């Protein structure tokens, strides 16, 4: 009876291409209708581009606290997110913010915090390091490291257990997750339980095939990553150094890297370098997860417009559960 | 000084996205190609099946619960292999679950380790549905116990501990074909409702042309002319090959809205992976919340074979599947 119907008429029918989801476009329609190329703009103008548009999102329920440390002749400012209803002792991620060395802060960072402490039960510890071009490399990231060493010997006083720690960070802030165990390794600490590079800068170049491909359109320009690059360091052996672009690592350098997950977005130009970093750490014996996610722009996880797409709510809390399975 | 160090010589680098599998997927790829006999293509269906249980027996299985029920359904009988996490007792939110194999091959054992992966990172139970295989049966007979399987969930559930009204559908590679076809007849009979579906790297059209299924079409387990066998097995007309419950990669965007929320997982070595990532875009052209991830390194069924089953990218993989399937049965 059933099987006459399913073989009729009623359920007849009449390239994998990069596009962006509905909602993605929808987002980089407005965009792209607008004007002054950011790169055009002082460091204060595009600062507040991304301030003005991730203002006002709401916020899902989280317990932010803040605290100032100092270490070593400098004073670090930390701001901590722990789920709303935290009893005890719970593990921690540091988070590094992205922006491009030049924008970013913790309010733009917010609400993405706050999910992926959600996701994960696990404490935020938010790192306040000096923008670009007031400080160049490597002042913040020795800051970031600086502080993951504070909350792995210190941790005890914000709540947390510093032996159970993770590296989080979208864009450049992926970037940082790498330089800071890259550090952490030679300098033989602290412990790092597992990374999170979300869409992450991996290498000073222009000019690999997702570079050219979504050159100019996509949200985050080629041009504004020349630029990004030249306010963070205009030294041809700062780029060539592994804190700074980690791809050009070699396997020996990253043999006992941490555990780590890459998210790439399908359409970003950092795509390729990310998915490639991952592919050279897994040839390094590192275990290491990369998942590509389909129809999304740079930052999709990041920008406040784009919270309730589909994609983005789950890519973060799948990124939140891998990061619980690792912190237990 | 600091600083010093960081600049200095000590972190001077020493040392193109091609697709390559990661060490320990190309570890088992070498031992598989190693091996002399015939392609699978040439064997009968019971000797293709043992390939199957014998790729899949005497793996370590995590802790769960596992029943059985046979219900009557139209005067046939469906078996179901429920699967609980290892403390449960309460009711739980379910999915159901369609194994793959190219309608040939598979079955609850070959399948148990991943649906006890799935059930452990979701919190929910499981409901395996036995369909008949093929040749045995041709479309659309499996297809058929499937919908008719989920729907006595829906409507029975209390009867094995589960809230019928918190429904899933999950499948890997025929049974995420089979998560799409139940999706649809859902659709087309008004009901039962589905909170969500996770197809994992599933087979969406009777087609074998797509750049994936050039790129992969030898070496990488799953192949160009097994997928042509199992399809041959499972049906082969072409008006079936046209039928959306066969090849929802046909579908219309007026076919497809109103379809439940999904996930898909592709594989990046796998012939099949251009025609997942493709239904997912058409999904969300209908306006279906869809996410789409691709897990680099990977062949087909990665999460299937216990082979792999140690494999860092799978064990993360079923994680996030679980966990996106746990928020959407709240």
């Amino acid at each position: 009876t059933l099987t006459a119907i399913l073989i009729s008429s009623v359920f007849a029918s009449a390239a994998n291409t990069p596009t962006p989801t509905a909602g993605v476009q929808a987002f980089l329609n407005v965009l792209n209708s607008g004007g002054k190329p950011m790169e055009q703009m002082t460091p204060q103008e595009a600062r507040q581009v991304l301030i003005g548009a991730q203002q006002g999102a709401k916020l899902p329920p989280a317990q932010v606290s803040e605290k100032t440390i100092q270490v070593n002749g400098q004073a670090i400012k930390l701001k901590i997110v722990k789920p709303e209803n935290a009893s005890g002792t719970l593990p921690a991620f540091m988070f590094f913010h992205g922006g491009g060395w030049v924008l970013g802060d913790f309010p733009t960072h917010e609400r993405l915090i706050r999910d992926l402490v959600r996701a994960s039960g696990a404490a935020a510890v938010y790192v306040d390091y000096t923008p670009s071009p007031e400080a160049h490399f490597p002042v913040a990231i020795n800051q970031a490291y600086e502080a993951t060493k504070w909350v792995a010997e210190h941790g005890q006083e914000i709540g947390v257990d510093g032996s159970r720690l993770g590296l989080v960070g979208n864009s450049v802030g992926g970037n940082m997750v790498a330089s800071v165990a890259l550090q952490a390794k030679q300098f033989n600490g602290p412990k790092i339980r597992y990374n999170v590079m979300l869409w992450p800068v991996t290498d000073a170049n222009f000019d690999t095939a997702s570079y050219n491909q979504f050159e100019n359109g996509y949200f985050l320009s080629k041009n504004m990553m020349k630029w990004f690059w030249d306010n963070y360091t205009t030294s041809a052996a700062d780029r060539n150094n592994i804190l700074a672009s980690p791809l050009r690592a070699s396997t020996a350098q990253l043999k006992g890297f941490p555990e780590t997950l890459i998210q790439t977005a399908e359409l970003d130009v950092l795509r390729d370098e990310g998915e490639a970093f991952g592919r050279k750490l897994d040839a390094a014996g590192v275990p290491v997860t990369v998942t590509r996610y389909n129809g999304m722009i740079h930052d999709y996880g990041l920008l406040n417009p784009l919270s309730q797409e589909p994609t983005v709510k789950v890519a973060l809390e799948q990124a939140g559960a891998a990061l619980h399975e690792h912190l237990k």
